[PDB]
């Protein structure tokens, strides 16, 4: 748009490309996300518009929702680096535990906030998490999947990230709950710790089986109703659960304990963001300053 003297394309999200842009007028630097056709649903514009009211220190502010030329643009406050990039840049030394802990605590605060407002993210991933020089981390792009509905293959054909998808989604559950975000966050937490994606599935079944190989194939004991899930197949191989200390070494028992609660198979047993905030793991949480190279 002419209102912006655009800076550049900075990434591609599940629902569209994100641009860094300068509001010529105000000179404001923002993140502009172009939503991907029919002509842009009306129910969606209303629902996404409601997200403009979301105000929380750990939620990237949605400044505007612009509908034009049969195209939807979301204008977001701009943060300089996404967690994926930070993790790649910190892959040699790892993110200090205090920072990982700070980030997780803040992320849980953001989710607790959104969930308490009946807003789910549904597609949480490192690239959706933005950090700034002052130690804050924020979640961006909530409520998009619930407003537009999950795609399948971007217009530009880009490898959709399945790594953070909760098993109930993989098993074809038509109804999502706040639990899917906790699962995604658990996966991200594990990744910050180990510096490697926890469940880097190549496909939907590989994603599911990687989960099964690590957490054990779920059954009716650990997850009542799982054998009735839409995509559940009795033919699924039955893997025994792996010793959990093997999953995120060298994370201490508090962290491993919290993580195990975030990764419970049953969305109903999975810890809530609010409950997670009270976990002993955060007893000594602080807010460290990240070494950010912008
Ligand atoms: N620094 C920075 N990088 C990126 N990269 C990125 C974008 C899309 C996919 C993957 C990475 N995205 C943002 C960003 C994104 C949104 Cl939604 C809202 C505000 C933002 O500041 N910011």
């Amino acid at each position: 748009m002419e209102n912006f003297q655009k800076v550049e394309k900075i990434g591609e999200g599940t629902y569209g490309v994100v641009y860094k842009a300068r509001n010529k007028l105000t000179g404001e630097v923002v993140a502009l996300k172009k939503i991907r056709t029919e002509g842009v649903p009306s129910t969606a514009i209303r629902e996404i518009s409601l997200l403009k009211e979301l105000n929380h220190p750990n939620i990237v502010k949605l400044l505007d929702v612009i509908h034009t030329e049969n195209k939807l643009y979301l204008v977001f406050e701009f943060l300089h680096q996404d967690l994926k990039k930070f993790m790649d840049a910190s892959a040699l030394t790892g993110i200090p535990l205090p920072l990982i802990k700070s980030y997780l605590f803040q992320l849980l605060q953001g989710l607790a906030f959104c969930h308490s407002h009946r807003v789910l993210h549904r597609d949480l991933k490192p690239q959706n998490l933005l950090i700034n020089t002052e130690g804050a981390i924020k979640l961006a792009d909530f409520g998009l999947a619930r407003a537009f509905g999950v795609p399948v293959r971007t217009y530009t054909h880009e490898v959709v990230t399945l790594w953070y998808r909760a098993p109930e989604i993989l098993l074809g559950c038509k109804y999502y709950s706040t639990a899917v975000d906790i699962w995604s966050l658990g996966c991200i937490f594990a990744e910050m710790v180990t510096r490697r994606a926890l469940f880097p599935g190549d496909s939907e079944i590989d994603q599911l089986f990687r989960i099964f190989r690590t957490l054990g194939t779920p059954d009716e004991v650990v997850w009542p109703g799982v054998t009735s899930m839409p995509d559940y197949k009795p033919s699924f191989p039955k893997w025994a659960r792996q010793d959990f200390s093997k999953v995120v070494p060298p994370l201490d028992e508090d962290g491993r304990s919290l993580l195990s609660q975030m990764l419970h198979y049953d969305p109903n047993k999975r810890i809530s963001a609010k409950a997670a905030l009270a976990h002993p793991f955060f007893q000594d949480v602080t807010k460290p300053v990240p070494h950010l190279r912008l």
